[PDB]
């Protein structure tokens, strides 16, 4: 079971109190994802988007110049 | 009000109350937790979060050294 308008890490399973009783933190993409803090590093080893809507959550900070 | 618990600490709406009436939780980027509405109340007339105070409005220019 799990409820609807509870805290959960979609990968591991776990439960908000879960996850932060074992030293991991509750985390967000930009695009509204909540995973927790283990299971998003583990999927960005293979891959760089959302495990959820599969949106790109890495962000190169360069942009092209007019002159 | 207890960990874990999801709601806004400006308007002191709890989770049920600001999604079923057309807001949203939201988070800023420094990670805190506020309702929709109540963040971007408070981000028209300061360019910091609520909570901590770091700035949260980018600046979407820079200098380029040529
Ligand atoms: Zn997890
Ligand atoms: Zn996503
Ligand atoms: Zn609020
Ligand atoms: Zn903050």
């Amino acid at each position: 079971l799990r409820p609807s308008g509870t805290v959960s890490c979609p990968i591991c399973m776990d439960g908000y109190s879960e996850i932060v009783q074992n030293g991991r933190l509750i985390v967000s993409t930009e695009c509204g994802h909540v995973f927790c803090s283990q299971c998003l590093r583990d999927s960005l080893k293979n891959a760089n988007t959302c495990p959820t809507c599969r949106k790109k959550i890495n962000h190169k900070r360069y942009h092209p110049i007019y002159i």
